[PDB]
């Protein structure tokens, strides 16, 4: 036998940092969750029992406190390059860095109309995340995306024109509920190390407002003909609105409501036209998925 | 042997409802868990197997849709005593019902400044919760509540002067981090049945604004000596507040987070005044109860 | 206002004890995770921000592991009783100590036949508990239980006879599925304080050995005409194998697995007595609950 | 912009299926969690509303159980391969199917001595389960695995000799906890389709259960340098003992149990060859993983 593939290192490390303004007394606070994987010359650790090479998983996580200490840690893009970069350059033997940070959200709270210098609510547990792949030789693959995102419409949303054969009971609506929890992706073009990365600090920021934007207009305003087809249209919209995303990835559950018919009950009338009443499905549910890039 | 106490019914029932104006084309929805537990007469189905007597928890289940449509679903106090008194009137032999409600939050999105008429986005799991026991011939007791409401100050909490003995290692400290997640309750005094729980109708939604209101106010703003302190504060206001209201009670983990020496790597300073990064606890946590009445 | 109530303390506090035999070489584990919570007299640290009344939480946490290392940790009532008492004898102002411990499974392992020295598995989310409150001058109330214990039987189940009125639509069956989560308690006599806690010991494993055998063996073999009159059937067993219980209280879920009838696919057979494929729910969910106490 | 990749289908199909014996009285339950994805000739739904393409995921719930209806639904890795064959081979514009299956345990009772006819118990939250893809003209390629086995050794685990430097603070050991939940994926080679499938049946429970033996044989016996120097251990005893596997992967955490240094008070030993009683984290958790495949 032989090693084909191995990776290690430390998960769920949390992290909160506080920045303090000396002028303004105005604080601001950020809390992540973040996991560190390496490959490298370590096939010897499995095969021989050689710790030699092993840079320790709690080394791992001392390093990904100093690096927060020493570094912005916003935006997770820009972080997450430099402590992807800090592992392949500080060790001969370590080739790639695999760097997953999850953004938990602290909102700054209004107190009687004024933002308040330091107090936060976690308004919602919508995340917004990083994959970011260093890798020696071949430079900085970023991942961004948000997730935990979950939207209703009320009406606005049909599905009908779809395949019938004899494995078919859905009926064809042409007004329905549409829920579902948003994972959005956009893959930037490869960089060619940290300096490319730092170049690049304010489109990172930008494009993912201007993601959640899209996708929640989009969401709102379109009368939908189905969840592929809603979908495709945000991808579009964001590609056309940020050169440097080579591709946009959509990964969206269809949380079903279904239709309570009372009529057995002194012939009331819930359903169609007269539906007010519905049952939420926890389960199963419509998975649809799509990757976008350019012609 | 015989039985002392018994209640049964149906739990996690989902429920949402729209509802539609047709002037405005303005859509709202409302989406809830609730749970109803019944006793009585009931004895012999479990003594005897004297099925006879079981209003069948699947029953109660059509009970529940069939009165979210036949009756406003909000303020909850309302629809949970209209939902109890039901299964008191009608079934002879059953005394006593227990209504527990979940309400979900779906806030109207905001698209290009103004309010859509038909799009929601879930912000936060933050909940607001009614328990109803509805008692033949001793009313109706309401306890409302939020919960799932996570906030975090970065400064101006303290906590310093407790007992010092052999078993204490806490350091006294004038600067912390205090983040909690708030369960705050108010318990109304007892009403008599349901006309008088309508007569009080818009008192709900107003008492569970300034319920909130406080709550995140008194955090922002108090310069915290404990958590039991500043709980304490909360309370005494809501009491103030609402003459209808007899108890307030809380509940608040402490959510610690941890300062992390980094004086071991090159004389890194990150402590006392110097703390910049941080270590969120996931466990364990204080928990702080209190519940306040009226002198 | 005035303090009506008030309790605080430390939840959430894991712990793994090993116990090493040195002439066998065997090794022993138990896992557990802790609340404790205080009451006294501490309404000060409340109303007028005096700490010195207040034992930290943390050194709480510090006591329960200091509490271990001294002292058996099974069985859990004995050392939830040890610990509670600890707080009413050690402070002066504090008057009731209120222990729940949490019982983590780790079975050892069975390697080519036989017991392994020091390895074990967790089979099972099943949990052993106690709730055990410590009051100055009232003795220890201690409440055992079991949870987390999932079964199903896949016939010897029915469910007929019940009140059919216009809000019933569910079918008589004389043969279904009864799937539920036990969740079991058992209420000790009250003890006069330690000594007689001690004088019991023995009691405490075989009781909840009974308890879990009852349970299994009655469900197994019951043919069920309801939750209700299985459940009685269980508690009034235990209740006469152990006399120092004084009541016993089941709550049971009643997870329902539905019949899917597929005859308009080419008139396929799968209701009564041709269902064999099933759809789970997830919810909602039928929750039954009795306490059975002595004539 | 164009359609990059593209799939689509239904998540979270809870299934249950029961076998009678008529000679015996014996019932068998199964009970799996399903998810099916397709992928073909579906582009234009997203990008024209076409409709007409779409196989809807309603259909694709109603097709589990039909199929389920009329097959075995073990061995799981069968069941997955019927199931995904049969979308490529209906509908002409399906070209691969990717099918989930987990496995839910319900475990024969033993009631005083002998099993049970119809009553089981779920003995833990471990799966088995398999990962299908149907690719039309390539075959089907089967990934099965075990999840959520929790084990921990409390003695016989090492970690010494690893790289040493300005980031590193742990010190080594000869003597440590070891817990872990394992997840382990054995690949087949590629099969031709369902014939070749059918034809190795015997061989998916017996390379199941040899790769759970293997596992906790190997976790009860090392005396363990590292993770990684266990796991490599599991992974070529499986590699050998069964042709048809191409690769074996695991992933396994390192749940750390730390040492608590309690000599502050009164000089009490509880570190090295004192420790007793140790604290469980919650994260962060080392995180250690490896592919092993033929030389
Ligand atoms: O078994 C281990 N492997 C590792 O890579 C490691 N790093 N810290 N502790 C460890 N233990
Ligand atoms: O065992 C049962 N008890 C009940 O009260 C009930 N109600 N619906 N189905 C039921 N099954
Ligand atoms: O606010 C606090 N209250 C307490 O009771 C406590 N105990 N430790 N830290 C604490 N902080
Ligand atoms: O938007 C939808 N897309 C689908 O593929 C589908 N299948 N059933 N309902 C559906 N709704
Ligand atoms: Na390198
Ligand atoms: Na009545
Ligand atoms: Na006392
Ligand atoms: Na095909």
């Amino acid at each position: 036998s032989a090693v084909k593939a191995a990776r290690y290192g430390k998960d769920n490390v949390r992290v909160y940092k506080v920045h303090k303004d000396e002028k303004t007394g105005v604080q601001t606070v950020y809390e992540m969750t973040v996991c560190v994987l390496l490959e490298g010359e370590i096939e010897t650790s499995y095969t021989k029992a050689d710790n030699s090479v092993i840079v320790a998983t709690d080394s791992i996580k001392n390093t990904i406190y100093i690096t927060a200490k020493q570094n912005p840690v916003t935006p997770p893009e820009l972080f997450g390059s430099i402590l992807g970069t800090h592992f392949i350059e500080k060790y001969n033997h370590i080739h790639a860095a695999h760097v997953n940070i999850v953004c938990h959200r602290w909102t700054r709270m209004d107190i009687d109309g004024k933002p308040h210098p330091h107090s936060f609510i976690r308004d919602s547990e919508e995340k917004r995340n990083v994959q970011v792949d260093v890798v020696e030789g071949k430079g900085i693959d970023i991942k961004s995306s948000l997730s935990g995102l979950t939207v209703l419409k009320s009406t606005n949303s049909q599905f009908w024109g779809f395949l019938r054969d004899e494995y078919t009971t859905l009926k064809e609506t042409w007004d329905r509920i549409l829920s579902t929890d948003v994972d959005a992706t956009w893959q930037w073009k490869n960089f060619s190390g940290l300096q490319e990365v730092r170049s690049h600090v304010p489109k990172f920021d930008a494009t993912w407002a201007t993601a959640r934007e899209v996708t929640l207009k989009t969401f709102a305003e379109d009368n939908s003909a189905s969840v592929q087809a809603t979908m495709y249209k945000m991808a579009e919209q964001i590609l056309a609105r940020q050169q440097l995303i080579e591709t946009v990835e959509y990964s969206l559950p269809n949380k079903h409501y279904f239709e309570i018919d009372l009529s057995w009950h002194k012939g009331l009338q819930n359903t169609g036209k007269n539906a007010e009443v519905f049952a939420p499905q926890s389960d199963p549910n419509g998975l649809i998925k799509c990757t976008v890039g350019r012609s």
